[PDB]
């Protein structure tokens, strides 16, 4: 008979996809967590030794969720008492374990509620953030040293990002940067004094008699932004009775004239640091390469070492300007910029010269630079087969730009089209990470021989379970939209027959620079909808989508909610034409940006879609943060782009919702897309006399990722989808 | 064929129910608003003089929502700029208009955002509350005198209630009482310093970038309560260069010892004030009659003038102890208290004596004392035909308690079973307000011979319209529960067919001291459901309900959510026996307490109910305010009633919601039963893995009373019910 992939199968994750997380600690060695044992593996041969046994964790008393070994391998840092804040930020407790005398350190411990901690890149020094201030510990058993004194809740952040820099700029909580040999500690300071607060109720545990108000400094579009300062601290002079030796690096004049962001930091040498700034407008970026002056302790900038990157058609980079990758000596660097054809490729910059040489070109894009030696450059691109939803590792010879070899293209062509890589310290070995379209495959390689050393994880146990089950098929193809090639995928039910008519669900994100259509293997909600419920789940990457050139990406510049929404409709019209698609039962669903598109599509009046589900959607762009919104939309002033802000709200299309069956879902504790967004939307539908369904989730944030809520939302969305599709 | 009463018919109020609101300003004259004209109607004859023409409103510029004429007929107050706050509270702008010179007052105006205003009982003195402080104007054209200096937003209230006193104690916003001749201005001061704030988001209009937080001093069960001070201000010495002359009256020792409330103020004479105090527990009440001392200015209490009223089984009175009604001389008063058998009846108290004499008796309850003369006492009761859901006017002779005449019973016995009354200044005339079971009929009567002088409004226009529509019928009957006869009502569809199986909707409130079964005529949502959708709507009054004696009422004392919930289930079980009720299609719905009962019924696991809707329900009693909750539940402490607080939450019954289809509705701006309640309820259901439906209403309070929100909720509830009842 054969069982199908059920909703319970996804929700409880009975079909476990395995992975291989390793941590490179040398040119040939890496650590790997195996049944809570830390094993030190050797790449050269394959032999492993016990670095830390599992019994060491058992005698700690607490459950350890993360560990971090010092580069000198003398000490390890144990992370416990994990408390999540935002997407990347969290607070935790930390213990240091001596590996020499196999004992715990109990004096001068890392304080509880620590916001960030990191080892220096050499030895066993520590830098940590507590109460918005930076502390440095030279020795694990010695007293720490306070570096900053300005730390203040919701106001001053030293060494860690505020809300907006975490989500939109750094994609991390950390704002600390040790110099390669630990001489210097660089950090950013964020000032949120003038940033307005978003407030919302957190109800907490049932026992809480009164709800509390969460207050976050969150700059909405056009609002007052956080200011930033950058300091380099000399850690050589750090001493109990000495002042902190620090130098403030200010941005170049062309950026200093207005509101700006610090978007990147790269340590070049011990005496050379690179800083990436961007204007508030985000179409003008500058790299400032600053040199340490030994006699004054200053970090000097010069116009010769300043490198401008602009965009005339839109914004710079994907979500941020691409990071510079410096040579060992630091006299030149390699960086992804847009070329003349509007395709993102690797350009070779000299540190004190303004012109660069492109080392890659074509109707495809370099995703990122992975590694660099004096002879080779390793990078990821979507060049292979001309499919942008694919990823491969490429190696280009530095002395001869023509010699470019693909190290992952032909290893497993059918099974593996989507690759990521992780290199050892001097790029002597690399782990390859296959993500699809077949079962994820983890392999280790040598860089000298290009040979596959061994299989680390092939997910054979997963293959054993999947042959028992009625798996759906994932087909990737292309269609024509307004004279432009655009990619799409379809999750097709098992025993797919083109005579029978199937209902259609459009799974959308369609955000700027994003990619919904790729060759990644995923056990998803759509997996169950095709397998058990026999629904076609299709996804489409139209205008505004990334990895296909500036032309396609910058198409929605200053006009969010237009082309990317219109293309979702037109592509579905094309899907509905196909004989196997029931035009009576067509739905659309999306998360966050996907929810906004879903809503805008459902407010279009296209008649194409019968129903849709929007989860935690943006409803009005003035409600979303400055960095993300202004990037694509500019400022919401009549002097700028207010007109396009006004006619891109979902509320402006409230009238057209009367035809469709709408499900609006939002978490009340959403710090990202605030509950306000769905609240104001629902109010405009109530006002318009539109009937629709709603679902709030108490104390859930943007991910609605708590176990029971995750279970509930998909259960509830399935019921709504089945009711709309008249499915038993 | 004939049309049915639609949902649009209810929501748009196409079938208008007329009424007759008049203002008694003498013992034989009253004012009435007709075509925007205020006419001085004479009860003695029937002739009406034009007091203020309709064109006078139009010259002012604004739209006027209320008027108030000074007792000497020299001035009129105009109320405009009405801004709602809580249930009774609002701010408004005010203009005084001279009737002599027919001119507006323009010098020294009543301030913007005035909280409360009142004329003195004689002459034309004005007292008002602005920014939490009291102001007295002796003359409308004269400058105002500040009475209090303590007024502070969310902290100190002079002359107006705080949240809890408005909702639960006074049932009004005003805390000001002029003395009969206007010599004294009495007021209460409320101090909310230690009362914890409820905070919730108000999103406001779409243009508001950041949501604001509303903060209300709201004491939840067992929390710190507002304190009260009572003052009497001698208004004779009020002068620009003079201090305020005031005396503070404190509660008697027996009440002073602990937490207490002021629940009633009654002016007896010019030198005699009556204060009603109640302990926090609300089972001990005292009446303090205080005498003005001319030589010192003090108001004196004496033990002989103190009248205790206690409850050993529950609480005192219904929601508060009944008010004392004093004779002209002030040496005696009549007050409704519980007699031997626990029925509420009028007792004749002497002012300086403890023992009282009951003037009424029987297995029925006096609803209220309306008027009193030297000869007669006029009151409202449910004596007639033994039905507690009926009201009638009765007159009892003060020299002979045998002579009691029913003045309303036999005027229209089949049309009028529910009555209200408004008496002239000396009780020489009265208006009789009939509310059912037939169309409302408003009449005028003399007290001399009790003759129907004329018909003021008889709803003839509505009667004409009702002939064209298929009206449902209202059946009132009795069922026996555990050896006690309780009353119930049923709204039956047009052309009732005994062969067909009709779906059943239970409309519940069930709050302590409440009544869902009455003879009141109501064009309602249930009207539509019977007429158009052919659904039987039933209501029932079980244990805990009022107007049937203390035994039934106090049945749920310290155990809310038990007996009243159990009686709803068992009564419905009895209704499902009837051959015309489809036991497979029974629903239950309710608002506030009705939402709580609905929820508690649905989670009872009775299997009797298929589905249900809870609108703005209490989910946990610790979340609700101190006064209401503690009255019935005591304190949520292990020493007191925590055990019954714990097991009476809806969240504890979460597991049983898997058997039912649940719809949970709450307004996000609910200041009464906070959104927290449904937020905590939904979270527990999510935790239990229960599927259910939800609907938040942005910025709506406890009444969800806005135009579009009102329309939307019933539309949404109608579609949910139809889907549950499998109705096309
Ligand atoms: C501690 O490490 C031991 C290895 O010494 C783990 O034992 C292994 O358990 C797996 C199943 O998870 C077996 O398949 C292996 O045969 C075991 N290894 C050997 C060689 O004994 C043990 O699981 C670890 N303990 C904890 C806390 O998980
Ligand atoms: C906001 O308004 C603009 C201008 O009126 C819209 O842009 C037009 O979109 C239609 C597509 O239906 C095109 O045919 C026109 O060429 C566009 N006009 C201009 C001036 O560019 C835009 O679509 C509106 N935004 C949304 C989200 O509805
Ligand atoms: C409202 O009540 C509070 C008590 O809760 C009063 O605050 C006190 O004021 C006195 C005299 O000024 C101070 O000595 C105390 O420190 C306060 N008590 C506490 C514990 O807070 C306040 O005075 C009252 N307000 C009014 C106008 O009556
Ligand atoms: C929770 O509190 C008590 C738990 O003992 C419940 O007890 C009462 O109700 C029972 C109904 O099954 C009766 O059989 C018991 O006689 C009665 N307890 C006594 C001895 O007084 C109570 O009903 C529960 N309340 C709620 C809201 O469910
Ligand atoms: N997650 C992403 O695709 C990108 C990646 C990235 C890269 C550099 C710096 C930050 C980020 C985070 N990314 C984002 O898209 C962040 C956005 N806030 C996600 C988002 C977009 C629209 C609406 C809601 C929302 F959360
Ligand atoms: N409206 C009512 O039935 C009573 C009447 C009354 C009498 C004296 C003083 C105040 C009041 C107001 N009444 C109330 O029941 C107030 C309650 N807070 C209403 C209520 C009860 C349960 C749950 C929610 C809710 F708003
Ligand atoms: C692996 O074996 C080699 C033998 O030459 C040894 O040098 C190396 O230390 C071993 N690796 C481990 C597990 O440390
Ligand atoms: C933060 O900025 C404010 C102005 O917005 C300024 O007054 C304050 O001094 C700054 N604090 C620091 C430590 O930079
Ligand atoms: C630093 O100063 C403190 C307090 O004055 C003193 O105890 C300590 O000895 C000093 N440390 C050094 C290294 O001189
Ligand atoms: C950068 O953005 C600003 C403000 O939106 C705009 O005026 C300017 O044209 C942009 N510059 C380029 C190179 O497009
Ligand atoms: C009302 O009209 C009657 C007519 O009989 C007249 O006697 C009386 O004066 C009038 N009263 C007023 C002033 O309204
Ligand atoms: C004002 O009153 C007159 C009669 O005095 C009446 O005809 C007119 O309709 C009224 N105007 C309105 C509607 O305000
Ligand atoms: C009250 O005092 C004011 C100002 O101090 C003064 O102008 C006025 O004359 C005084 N009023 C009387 C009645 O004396
Ligand atoms: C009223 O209730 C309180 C608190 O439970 C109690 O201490 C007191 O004895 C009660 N009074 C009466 C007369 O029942």
């Amino acid at each position: 008979s054969r069982r199908t992939y059920t909703l319970t199968d996804y929700l409880k994750s009975t079909f476990r996809v395995k992975f291989y997380t390793l941590q490179w600690i040398s040119d040939h060695e890496y650590l790997y967590k195996q049944e809570n044992n830390i094993l030190l593996f050797n790449a050269e041969y394959g032999n492993s030794s016990i670095f830390l046994e599992n019994s060491t964790f058992d005698e700690l008393g607490y459950s350890t969720n993360d560990y971090s070994v010092s580069p000198d391998r003398q000490f390890i840092l144990f992370e416990y008492n994990y408390v999540k804040q935002w997407r990347h930020s969290y607070t935790a407790s930390y213990d240091i374990y001596d590996l020499n005398k196999r004992q715990l350190i109990t004096e001068e411990r890392i304080p509880n509620n620590t916001q960030w901690i990191t080892w220096s890149p050499v030895g066993h020094k520590l830098a940590y953030v507590w109460n918005n201030d930076i502390y440095v510990k030279n020795e694990p058993n010695l007293s720490s040293q306070r570096i900053t004194w300005t730390g203040k809740e919701n106001v001053i952040y030293n060494g860690v990002t505020d809300w907006v820099y975490e989500e939109e700029v750094f994609s991390a909580y950390s704002a600390l940067w040790w110099s390669p040999n630990g001489t210097f500690l660089a950090y950013a300071q964020f000032n949120d004094t003038e940033v307005p607060l978003i407030e919302y109720s957190f109800y907490s545990d049932e026992s809480l008699q009164y709800p509390k108000t969460v207050r976050i400094p969150y700059p909405k579009a056009g609002a007052e932004n956080p200011t930033v300062k950058f300091f380099v601290v000399d850690t050589r002079t750090l001493s109990p009775n000495a002042s902190v030796t620090s130098y403030q690096i200010v941005p170049p004049a062309s950026v200093l004239i207005g509101d700006h962001y610090l978007c990147g930091v790269t340590w070049v040498t011990e005496e050379r640091i690179s800083l990436q700034w961007i204007r508030r407008a985000q179409n003008y970026s500058i790299i400032d390469i600053c040199d340490y002056d030994e006699s004054t302790g200053r970090w000097i900038s010069s116009v010769a070492r300043q490198h401008i990157e602009i965009s005339t058609t839109g914004w710079v980079g994907r979500f941020r300007p691409a990071e510079p990758h410096f040579t060992s000596d630091g006299n030149s660097f390699y960086k992804i910029i847009s070329n003349e054809e509007g395709y993102k490729h690797i350009c070779h910059f000299q540190t004190d010269k303004s012109n660069c040489t492109f080392i890659t070109k074509g109707a495809w894009e370099v995703i990122g630079i992975e590694a660099l030696t004096s002879d080779y450059l390793y990078y990821i691109s979507n060049e292979h087969k001309g499919m942008p939803g694919g990823r491969n590792l490429y190696r280009i010879q530095l002395n001869d730009y023509t010699k470019v070899t693909c190290l992952s293209c032909e290893l497993n062509p059918e099974r593996c089209q989507y690759y990521s890589a992780s290199f050892s310290n001097k790029a002597k070995y690399y782990q390859l990470r296959c993500f699809g379209p077949g079962l994820p495959l983890y392999t280790l390689h040598s860089s000298s021989s290009d040979k596959e050393l061994r299989v680390l994880e092939d997910n054979s146990a997963l293959d054993k379970m999947l042959q028992d089950v009625q798996m759906p098929s994932k087909k990737l193809d292309v269609i024509n939209l307004h004279g432009t090639k655009f990619w799409y995928q379809m999750i097709l039910p098992p025993h797919f027959d083109k005579s029978k008519k199937y209902p259609l669900l459009i799974e959308v994100y369609a955000g700027p620079c994003s990619q919904k259509v790729d060759t990644v293997f995923r056990l998803s909600w759509a997996t169950y909808l095709a397998s058990t419920e026999n629904i076609i789940v299709a996804s489409f990457d139209g205008r505004g989508s990334g990895y296909q050139g500036d032309k396609i990406m910058h198409a929605i510049n200053r006009r969010l909610g237009t082309f990317e929404v219109e293309d979702q409709i037109e592509a579905t019209r094309q899907f509905s034409k196909m004989g196997f698609v029931d035009d009576k039962r067509i739905a659309i669903w999306g998360w966050s940006y996907g929810g906004y598109v879903t809503s805008m599509v459902l407010g279009a009046g296209s008649g194409v879609f019968k129903c849709g589900i929007a989860v935690a959607p943006v409803s009005k762009w003035e409600y979303y943060d400055s960095v993300y919104t202004e990037r694509y939309m500019g400022l919401p002033t009549p002097e700028d782009n207010l007109d396009y802000y006004r006619n891109s709200t979902v509320m402006s299309r409230a009238e057209n919702f009367k035809q469709v069956e709408y499900l609006l879902i939002h978490g009340t504790a959403d710090d990202n897309v605030h509950f306000q967004q769905s609240a104001q939307l629902s109010k405009a539908l109530v006002d318009a006399g539109v009937d629709f369904q709603t679902m709030w989730y108490t104390d859930e944030d943007h991910g609605i990722a708590s176990n029971m809520a995750h279970q509930h939302i998909y259960t509830h969305m399935s019921h709504f989808l089945k009711q709309c599709f008249s499915l038993p």
